[PDB]
């Protein structure tokens, strides 16, 4: 039962994951301030105790540690250097952790600003999907000022299973876009072999019975099969989110020579994916990138 | 369970062979062996088996063969070579293709052993060498159903499970799709960890960070570890991954199905065995990947 | 104008390419016996003068040269191995040359049992298309029994542009499947760019334009970008034959482990057009495959 | 035989390219002064009458019309917003012309940023090669403002083939980068080929003249097998160009949901070349990735 920090909390983002990581922080005792580009999002927050910002500027004003959890580079750059953006807000004593899961450019050069004003700054972008956000079962992969990593230590704790310190602003994000590019792979895979199953007569029922049964077996295959199995494609994590990442990944090893021909494979799948109108429902929707 | 009163043959004392027939000979069961090179034998004799001189006397000799060799290819030629099992065949015989082959060559293969009497099933086996030692294999079986039931003590003597997923090919089909799935998730974990090699990232934090997520199983753990400590020693076989990859593959183009995911894989392992990988771990495919 | 040879022709699949061959070894005087598995479309060559054979066995007992040219490996193999098949009629003297495009290791198959009843063998597989079997301009690639080679002279003059001689058994079906591995490559590369430029609001036509200026500018890319502009997939090259041969280029790296990454995933976009039912369609029509 | 502009000409960049470019626009009667990062390229051009520029902005400044021609979108953008860069030498009027091969997104940027100084824009990417380059027979594929393409009436010529107008900014790019994805492409598949035909015992000399008598002969494909089979890679058009090329097409698919397995696949067989250091080997140096 770890105690509350002092300090207080800011939060941008109510999304798939954010929303998750507000609850808990909220539950385990923490002031927190919130904001969400659609104001509508906050309403439940506020019913559990949060205070409502009106913009990003003003929440980092206001707070001590400010969270970001958006959902691209795009987004995340916007959030800091739009009007009414983090950076204005931004003065010596205030902290900014990035949650998005971006390249580690990204995150090098908003590092780099913020920073410039005063500011400090944390990477700790999450491994995990909504309903492990909404347990507090997230795994935090962090990188940069270290100091700040020790203050949100009960904020990690709140939101999270376990936390990693990886070094220097780059890192989490590099290991980030590897754990959800093995992710990402993994799922186009299971997607190839249930749908070859259905068309070759065999029961994917029981071929996951056998996966089961056998070494590969886990939490995420089986349950990415169940949804598969029950037409349920309610996303836990957006397709549009993991082919965002395998590009990103992609990107990674195009910036070091390495082929990544996995990936690379993976990622033309999910693009039909998204061209079938899949990018808003689960990443686990890409079977219907293989459907006849 | 009590072992079954029939002669039991075994053809092929490979890295899967080799523990089943352990596992067959320490749960009390007669077993009969032969192995192309004579020699493997010899560790089984002092086991308690008996040596057969030739597949078509095994066949002869036993109640129920089983054989477990590599390729369709050496399927084919076990059972319709020189002293080769079609040829001990006779009324009431029993044949159990244990081989990872196509569909078509287990119907082939189906077809000529009841064409001389004999009742065929095929059980085709998920797991490894490891596995295979500790009699705790998958078994998936197609065929003959009361030949299945005729198999109960020695299933559960090399096996953890049993699948019987119905008429000749069916598992064959099924096997395929499961290494299908296995071959390409370790391409995917080589290139992973590659990737995390060539960009100054931990390969060992990768792991630790997989091992608390929903992907944690015992193949990403144990498949990871080998590439950590560089140990490529043969759990199961490179080249016979490679060709599960090829036929599953072969599977798809017959139903107008792309598997570019396994076409992906497939590319790699060959990469693999042109870098000399073939009788290496199917973790091997590592190299493919290193600079 | 080359004076054609005395001896009785035997010719077996008029096909999509045998019936143009069989049209232009009439026209230029050769005596040829014709057979197809369907009997009709044996009568178009009745007033060309054809004599019209009950089956391969006996076409093979009457004629000098056989020629065949059939779809698949299985095709070519159940036509010589089946019932009245080619072996039948083979004795000591008699020759065979098989047409079809299929792999090493069925013409090594077959060569060897058509031999060992005394026939002499010659693999003679064609690059070329409806068009060019028509107007007698197909590319030869033969390999096998020299002398049988330079007895089709004249048949290969009639039937074809040009002739090479690549030696033992099995090195023209290598070559040929070497040839249409990049034909189908290409193709499905001209298919991706087409609908890359569509999708991007780019012209099409213009991409032609661009392309026919430039050093890529061949007969091949003019004329199958022009079936695409008009919508017409109408076969002169079938779209499940060149999957075919990318399936087989494909299996014929594998045996020499040697990776053809292109080539897979050219034979994946065909496997799609295939499942979407384009197999009977012209090669361009993989365009369906990339169509939104 | 056109009359040349009166306009003052400036160029910026004398790379592969550039370097040709400029040499047609000299001999053609131009007036041009040259600018490159490294002073001693210069040199030569001196000598063929061009006046020497000490920075991009004073080149701008005295000039009506500015060509520039850089590697990357990174070197594209630095040349304009860096240092003495071209954005502090446009004032009213002043045209600045960029045949880079860049985004849409880089040339969109761009424009802005000049337009917004009161300059005029034109993208005016070049397909060709420094063969194509120094005997002024590229295609030239331009964007942008109309007034000042045909201001450029007598450089293209120079420097030119033929030129296609594509209308608004942006439309130039996205071609260019289809283009060059269909010839990177088709390169890795003819290695492929060669390479296949080399491993399973057959002549790499005899495969190129098949295919210099199918359907598919092109000077690129001759020209292209030539080099390998001479084992010369001299660099007409750097391989890390055609790789920057084949990601930049592959992005261009991500942005409106269409997959580029082609592409995809290419793009990693010459991250695996650039591994193996050919960067600045001529694009068929891909050849390189497949050799066992
Ligand atoms: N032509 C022929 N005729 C008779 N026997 C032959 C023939 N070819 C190989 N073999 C035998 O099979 C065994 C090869 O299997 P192994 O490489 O150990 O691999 P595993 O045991 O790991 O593989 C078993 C299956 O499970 C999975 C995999 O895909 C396989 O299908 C070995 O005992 C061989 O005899 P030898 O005399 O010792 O060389
Ligand atoms: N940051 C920056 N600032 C100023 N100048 C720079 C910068 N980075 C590179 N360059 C210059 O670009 C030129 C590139 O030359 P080259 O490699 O021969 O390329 P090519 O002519 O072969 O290719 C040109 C384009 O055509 C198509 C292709 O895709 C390319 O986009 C070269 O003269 C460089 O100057 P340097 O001092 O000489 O090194
Ligand atoms: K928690
Ligand atoms: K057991
Ligand atoms: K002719
Ligand atoms: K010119």
């Amino acid at each position: 039962s770890i105690t509350p920090t002092d300090k207080k909390i800011g939060f941008l983002g109510l999304g798939l994951m954010g929303s998750g990581i507000v609850s808990n922080l909220l539950k385990m005792g923490h002031t927190v301030t919130v904001w969400n580009r659609t104001a509508e999002k906050c309403d439940l927050f506020i019913q559990e105790g949060a205070r409502l910002g009106r913009t990003p500027a003003e929440v980092v004003s206001t707070c001590d540690i400010t969270f970001a959890c958006v959902s691209d580079p795009k987004a995340a750059k916007d959030l800091v250097l739009g009007p009414s953006g983090v950076l204005q807000g931004i003065r010596p004593g205030k902290c900014y952790v990035d949650m998005s899961t971006v390249d580690a450019d990204t995150v090098t050069e908003l590092a780099q600003v913020i920073v410039s004003r005063g500011g400090r700054f944390l990477e700790a972008p999450v491994s995990g999907n909504q309903q492990l956000s909404n347990d507090g079962m997230l795994v935090i992969l962090a990188a940069g000022d270290r100091g700040l990593y020790e203050d949100c230590s009960s904020c990690f704790q709140a939101m999270g299973k376990t936390s990693f310190f990886l070094g220097e602003v780059g890192n989490a994000a590099k290991m980030m876009l590897i754990v959800n590019m093995v992710q990402g792979s993994f799922m186009a895979t299971i997607a190839e072999g249930l749908t070859l199953a259905q068309v070759t007569g065999q029961s994917q029922q029981t071929l996951l019975d056998i996966l089961n049964q056998g070494q590969l077996a886990s939490i995420f295959l089986d349950q990415k099969c169940q949804n598969i199995l029950q037409g349920n494609f309610k996303p836990d994590f957006y397709l549009k989110y993991i082919q965002k990442d395998l590009r990103l990944a992609i990107a990674l090893g195009d910036a070091v020579n390495h082929p990544t021909p996995m990936a690379a494979a993976a990622n033309e799948v999910y693009k039909r994916a998204k061209a079938l109108d899949q990018s808003d429902n689960d990443m686990s929707a890409v079977y219907r990138a293989y459907i006849h």
